[PDB]
């Protein structure tokens, strides 16, 4: 019985109504002038360009002012970021990776003005995620936004009704099991942990080894407990995958293929890499399948930006 | 005419007198109780252990209280760091890498309490380095400490009289040329840039490509200008190396050999990797040769810690 296919767009459409209204009220207090989100393009990749266009248009359609600054050589990208940090006209900043495609990118993601970082690129949002910290302030009024990519994937899960809404928050994913084929500091590890803290047992996959993230086993820190497992053996990847009825994938290889033999009947499959890593026929095994998150990701940084704005004015005086 | 060999120790000894006195005065104001520096060991590497011992002993010899916390499994290292962050008894924290040996380490280096980070691991010290920012405050009273490893290498240069002290600050390295065989976000790139801003033209080497760091060519940002050069070709590495009479090396390979054919007569050679990458015979070509920086590195985080303390009490009220 063929698996249904859900487009990232269909999921993003859900948030449309919410996002518009906020933008609308903001226009009111700022004389019809909506939030300005500057985008930073600095890579010679058409795939990112298209995505830049999507974001570019989608935001403007919502009532956002999108300034898309395209840099020639990477080294001056940084400079552009600081000048934008101090520009009050700028309400939100976002960068399109891979710029340098290495540590430098992790460095760049820390240069962006913390209160304007629309994607939750800054380290703090990551630390707050891992230590399950909700707010950035002490009066518990400044919600800490979560990195859009991992957040988006979760919101896709809520839409897909995989989240058992009959359970209280922070434990909705109780009896489920997920496997993440990627453990990047950007979205791999964060996602896996984010899922683990909601309940579900997570089989994190890495190029070198496998691991099992579970609920935190400590009183000294409210952080997902990382259980370790044997070195990465192809067959090992299998047993884990079989058990876990939820498989997220995001390996950057344009030629990576996830053996359909792995997924289990009714298993939800989601990919977040800017390329297809699921072997097309996958639909006859999985229950639901989301080919890409992009659109959803966009919606996340958008509502995120509204969140940051609210915080900025909430902390204006 | 055989090149002289300078031990890291001999260089570190220079700072002894200075460091002691500060520690002494601190004891006075804190009833004979010196600064406490907690060290974090979490890797199964004997090389790091020895270094941990060196640091461990050297500091205590200076009048420092060194608490060496050894963690079993890496995942709980983080937890240990936060509890240390809030422990007032702790005056300084330092971590021994490679813990996870990947992005996670870059993440870990950002977890440490910014005002207790003795090695300048935190991102801010890096950004302040690149944007040539001296202080962290506005009254220009809180000096921004620089990451110890790249700082140490420079201090070795000052000791070796390669720094032409007849020129004003920030341009002492004017007519010199250096080449750095490593461009890590930790110490490779930072060092190269740090040298460039003092004058000298820097040939930065990377596994994939070569580059040329020079003085900043901008009014919008006071950051070293990054000139690019052809893809990394063995022979390319040569021409650059030949010209530059100062070669720093720090590639983590225990079997990497730098062709002696490269260095030029009178060229100063320095290595910072926890292994020897210079082909032993190197002494007959180079003028001065420093086999390792370790000892110096230690001295840097030590005086750094004193700097952080001064800042903490300077910002106490």
């Amino acid at each position: 019985k063929p698996g249904r296919t859900i487009l990232a767009s269909k999921v993003a459409e859900t948030f449309n109504t919410e996002i518009i209204n906020n933008v609308e009220e903001y226009k009111k207090t700022h004389n019809g002038q909506g939030p300005l989100l500057v985008g930073f393009l600095a890579n010679n990749d058409p795939a990112a360009k298209m995505y830049a266009t999507w974001t570019q248009k989608t935001s403007e359609s919502m009532g956002f002012r999108y300034d898309l600054r395209v840099i020639e050589d990477k080294d001056f990208l940084e400079e552009a970021i600081i000048q934008a940090n101090g520009d009050d006209s700028v309400n939100g900043i976002m960068v399109y990776f891979p710029v340098f495609g290495n540590a430098q990118d992790q460095y760049l993601q820390q240069v962006v003005c913390k209160e304007k970082d629309v994607e939750g690129l800054n380290h703090v949002y990551y630390q707050n995620l891992y230590h399950n910290v909700r707010y950035l302030d002490k009066e518990n009024r400044l919600k800490s936004i979560l990195p859009c990519t991992p957040l988006a994937i979760v919101k896709i899960l809520e839409f897909l009704k995989i989240y058992n809404n009959l359970l209280p928050e922070g434990n909705r994913l109780y009896g489920k099991k997920c496997i993440v084929i990627n453990r990047s500091e950007i979205v791999g590890r964060p996602l896996a942990a984010l899922l683990a803290n909601d309940g579900a047992t997570v089989y994190s996959v890495d190029v070198n080894n496998i691991q099992k993230f579970t609920r935190g086993e400590s009183l000294k820190l409210n952080k997902h407990h990382v259980e370790d497992l044997g070195e990465y053996s192809e067959d090992l990847l299998k047993k884990c995958s079989l058990d876990s009825d939820v498989v997220i994938t995001g390996v950057p290889s344009e030629n990576y293929k996830f053996p359909t033999e792995y997924i289990k009947e009714g298993a939800v499959c989601i990919n977040f890499a800017c390329t297809k890593n699921f072997s097309d026929d996958v639909k006859e095994k999985a229950s639901l399948y989301v080919p890409m998150t992009g659109k959803v990701t966009i919606a996340m940084l958008l509502r995120n930006m509204l969140r940051l704005v609210r915080n900025v004015e909430l902390s204006k005086e």
